[PDB]
C-alpha cells in the first residue's frame, strides 16, 4: 500500500503550494501515507492524519561562516539535498514500515529523477510556477541554439516566436540562466539539467489550468510524457478590519512576495507616489527595509495607509475595498489577485517574473506595466490613476472577471483541472511495482 515521499524546495513560496496539493491528495487517497520532507524552518512555517512532516538538513556545515553571496543558503541546501532527502526517507520508511512507492518533488529538487529511478518508483515533479516558465526551461537547448549564449545586447525586444505559445515573449523576458545571467553558476546548470530531464517524468503537474492557453498546453503535452494542470489551487481552496471602512475599489495593496524588496531608491519612489496621490494603501514591507522609508512618510500617511511586515494577502486581495495590486508578478500572488478581481501593476525582478509580467500586460491584459521597469513617482501615480479612476481599470476588471470564470470552470465538476487531478490521485495511489 502506497507511501508517497514528498520533497519540498524550502525557499520562496514553493513548500506551501506543494503541501496544499499533498493535503488534497491525502484526502483523495486516505489509504496512502504521505511523508513531507523540508527543512525545520520551512516545515515550522507551512505547518489529514496520513501526512507526517520530516525535517531534513539545510545543508549548512556545523561551523560554517557565510561568504555573504546571494542565494548561498540555496547553494548549500541544493548540494547536500540528495543526501539530506535520502536520510529523511530512510527515517520515514523505518517509521511507517512501508517502502517509498512514489516520489513527488518540486521540479527544482535536482536529482529527484535519478533518486526515483534508483528506487524503482515513479517521479512526479511539481512545477510551482507558470507554464510559460515551464515551456522555456524545457526548450532551453533550442532557445540557446537559436539566440546564442554570448548575450542579447541590441536584441532585447526580439520575439521568442519560434517557440509555440511564446509569440509575445521578448528575449529580455527570459529567466536568468537561459541566454543571459551567470550561465556557468550552480543554479544555471541545475536548471539546465532539470529542463532536459522533465520529459522523462511519469507526469509533470502544475498549479494552472489548461485553458489558460490551449496551444501552450498542447505543446507541453507534446514535450512531456504526461502533463497535468490541476489548478488554480486558490480557486479550489487588523488589515481586514481597516479595509472594512474603505470605499469600494479604492485601496492599493503592495507586496513583492517572500524574498524580494525593491532597492532603496524605488522604496522612496513608491513612498512619494503614495504620499502625493493620497491613495489609501496597505504596503507589505519587510521591517528591516523600513530604514529606507523617507523621514516623515509614516507620519504623513498614517491617516490613510499602513505599512506592515506581513499581510493576510489572499484575504486582502479578495476584499472589495482593494482596487490595485503593485506586485513582483510571482505566480501565487498573480492567481490570488485574479481570485480577487484586482488589476496588477507589474514590477518584475528575476526568475519567471518577467514572463509573468508579459502574460499579465500583453496576453491576458489584466494589469499594467511600469514604464522603464523601475518605480518612479510619476510613473506610479499614473498607474494608480489609470486603474483606480479611468476606463483602463474598468477594462482590466472586465478581463479579470472573464479569466476567473474560465479558471473556475476548469476546477468545477467535469473541469479539465478536476479530471487531471483524478489522474494524479491515480498515479500517487499506485503501489510500488513488485
Ligand atoms: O505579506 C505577505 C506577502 C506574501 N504573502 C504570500 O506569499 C506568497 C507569495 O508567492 P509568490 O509566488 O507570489 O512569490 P514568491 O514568494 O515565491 O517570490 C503568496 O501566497 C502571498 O499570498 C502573504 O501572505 N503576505
Amino acid at each position: 500500500n502506497p507511501h508517497v515521499a514528498v520533497l519540498a524546495f524550502p525557499f520562496s513560496t514553493h513548500a506551501a503550494p506543494l503541501l496544499a496539493v499533498v493535503r488534497r491528495l491525502a484526502a483523495a487517497a486516505p489509504h496512502a501515507v504521505f511523508s513531507f520532507f523540508s527543512t525545520s524552518q520551512s516545515n515550522a512555517s507551512i505547518f489529514q492524519c496520513n501526512i507526517k512532516s520530516y525535517d531534513i538538513s539545510d545543508g549548512v556545515p556545523e561551523g560554517y561562516v557565510f561568504a555573504g553571496r546571494p542565494q548561498e543558503d540555496i547553494e548549500l541546501f541544493t548540494r547536500a539535498a540528495p543526501e539530506s532527502f535520502r536520510q529523511g526517507m530512510v527515517m520515514a520508511v523505518a517509521e511507517t514500515g512501508r517502502p517509498v512507492s512514489c516520489l513527488v518533488a518540486d521540479a527544482f529538487i535536482w536529482f529527484a529523477a535519478d533518486m526515483a529511478a534508483e528506487m524503482g518508483v515513479a517521479w512526479l515533479p511539481f512545477w510551482t510556477a507558470g507554464p510559460n516558465s515551464l515551456s522555456t526551461h524545457v526548450y532551453i537547448d533550442e532557445i540557446r541554439e537559436k539566440i546564442g549564449v554570448s548575450g542579447i545586447q541590441g536584441r532585447e525586444d526580439e520575439l521568442l516566436n519560434f517557440i509555440p505559445g511564446m509569440s509575445k515573449v521578448r528575449f529580455r523576458d527570459l529567466q536568468e540562466g537561459i541566454v543571459f545571467g551567470n550561465l556557468n553558476s550552480l543554479f544555471s546548470r541545475m536548471l539546465h539539467r532539470m529542463g532536459q530531464v522533465l520529459p522523462k517524468a511519469t507526469a509533470v503537474f502544475i498549479n494552472s489550468f489548461e485553458e489558460l492557453d490551449d496551444s501552450l498546453t498542447n505543446d507541453l503535452k507534446s514535450k512531456l510524457k504526461t502533463y497535468l494542470n490541476i489548478g488554480p489551487f486558490n480557486l479550489i481552496t487588523g488589515c481586514l478590519q481597516w479595509l472594512k471602512e474603505r470605499k469600494p475599489t479604492s485601496v492599493v495593496y503592495i507586496s513583492f512576495g517572500t524574498v524580494t524588496t525593491p532597492p532603496p531608491a524605488e522604496v522612496v519612489a513608491l513612498s512619494e507616489a503614495l504620499e502625493a496621490s493620497r491613495v489609501p494603501f496597505i504596503w507589505s514591507l519587510r521591517d528591516k527595509a523600513r530604514v529606507h522609508l523617507p523621514e516623515g512618510f509614516l507620519e504623513k500617511t498614517r491617516g490613510y495607509g499602513m505599512v506592515v511586515p506581513w499581510a493576510p494577502q489572499a484575504e486582502v486581495l479578495a476584499h472589495e475595498a482593494v482596487g490595485a495590486f503593485v506586485t513582483h508578478c510571482g505566480w501565487n500572488s498573480l492567481w490570488e489577485s485574479v481570485a480577487g478581481g484586482v488589476p496588477l501593476i507589474c514590477r518584475p525582478f528575476f526568475g519567471d517574473q518577467r514572463l509573468n509580467g508579459r502574460m499579465v500586460e500583453d496576453v491576458l491584459e489584466i494589469g499594467v506595466r511600469i514604464e522603464g521597469g523601475v518605480f518612479t513617482k510619476s510613473g506610479l501615480m499614473s498607474c494608480f490613476d489609470q486603474i483606480l479612476s479611468q476606463e483602463k481599470g474598468k477594462k482590466l476588471r472586465e478581463n479579470l472577471r472573464a479569466l476567473r470564470e474560465t479558471a473556475d470552470r476548469a476546477v468545477g465538476p467535469k473541469g479539465s483541472s478536476t479530471e487531471n487531478f483524478i489522474t494524479l490521485v491515480d498515479l500517487v495511489s499506485k503501489p510500488k511495482d513488485v
